[PDB]
């Protein structure tokens, strides 16, 4: 009677093994049975936290659908049946990798955010950076109109490593920028490993050019509206270095209406520095005329009246585009030096190729 080899018994195969370590949190999680299917599958990581996880269709796949943690073991429970009826448990564990170091990130838009058409998105990190090509690869930007533009990595801060996101021109007013970086399980190079996943939107505002010719003794605010502003102004008075107005596409940040500023170079220690917006790091601003050629250096000067105008009307983002200085503006002046370089030279300083 009988006599014939009983039904094959179940096989499970776990990806990642029993007992692995190092595992990237991001990489693909999964038990397979063989010659059986899954009555009950689960992961908990050690402090007994259900991990989301699906079937497929078959039930002889369980896979997870969440992210993991760092430095963190994961254990399997559960079990399958096999062709005898009878369940075989299903049990083992991992490890997740534990990065000598997590490197951070910030944006420095907020979400909402409307911003000038030269905005910069500026992704700071806290940490110098090895594989920053790895790391670029990871960023996506969207815009809405699709816009040309590229990834290019300034020097280091102190800080750690940037990346600066520029359209090739100008963005359309109200163009619509959605930027994200999914950095977490990403390794950075010689063990380090981003934070988190990172995003951001925000868009852009009117369109608003600033025309600084430098020898006009003029400038203009220019909008669709045509030119709303045209005011008389006096630039740098050009002697010495640090009173040359820079030459080239300035960016507003940020903007300041009462700070009364102490200038040591030119004497006096209490100068009335009205309507200010920033126009440079370096210290240049579109402001009220505090009135010696030092009291205001590279700065562009406006009556009160006309510079609150002004002050008003300005936006982080905006491009103030100055023309007729001989000193064009450099890494040298701090940011956003981005649009005093060409195009060629922007796309060079990505840790990409061309296309």
């Amino acid at each position: 009677l009988a006599e014939k080899r009983p039904p094959p018994a179940p096989r499970l195969t776990f990806r990642p093994a029993d007992s692995a370590a190092d595992v990237v949190p991001i990489a693909p999680i999964s038990v397979e049975v063989g010659d059986g299917w899954f009555q009950r599958v689960a992961l908990t990581n050690s402090a007994g936290k259900v991990v989301a996880g699906a079937y497929s269709r078959d039930r002889t796949i369980y896979t997870i659908t969440e992210p993991l943690g760092y430095d963190t073991t994961y254990t399997w429970s559960g079990s399958a049946v096999g062709h005898d009826g009878k369940a075989v448990p299903v049990a083992g564990k991992f490890t997740t990798v534990a990065p000598v170091k997590t490197i951070n990130a910030g944006f420095q838009l907020a979400d909402g955010q409307t911003v000038g058409i030269a905005a910069p998105v500026i992704i700071q990190f806290d940490s110098p950076i090895s594989d920053k090509a790895a790391v670029e690869r990871a960023l996506t930007v969207t815009t809405d109109p699709p816009v040309e533009g590229g990834w290019a990595w300034l020097p280091d801060e102190a800080q750690g490593a940037r990346v600066h996101w520029r359209p090739r021109e100008y963005y359309p007013a109200g163009t619509t920028v959605d930027v994200d970086a999914k950095l977490y399980g990403l390794p950075f190079g010689d063990g380090a490993y981003g934070a988190q996943d990172m995003s951001l939107h925000f868009q852009i505002g009117r369109r608003q050019v600033v025309k600084a010719e430098v020898s006009s003794h003029r400038i203009q605010v220019v909008t669709d509206a045509g030119v709303i502003m045209d005011f008389p102004c006096s630039y740098g008075e050009a002697d010495l270095a640090r009173n040359v107005t820079r030459n080239g596409i300035h960016v507003v940040t940020e903007k300041y209406s009462d700070f009364y500023m102490s200038n040591p170079a030119a004497g006096y220690s209490h100068i009335h520095e009205r309507w200010a917006v920033r126009i440079s790091n370096n210290g240049e601003f579109i402001h009220a005329n505090p009135m010696n050629s030092n009291v205001t250096n590279g700065c562009i000067n406006l009556s009160t009246e006309n510079a609150e105008q002004y002050y008003r009307s300005a936006v982080y983002g905006d491009p103030v585009e100055v023309t007729g200085s001989s000193i064009q503006l450099s890494y040298a002046d701090g940011d956003i030096w981005d649009w005093a370089v060409d195009w060629d030279t922007w796309v060079s300083m990505s840790a990409l190729p061309p296309p």
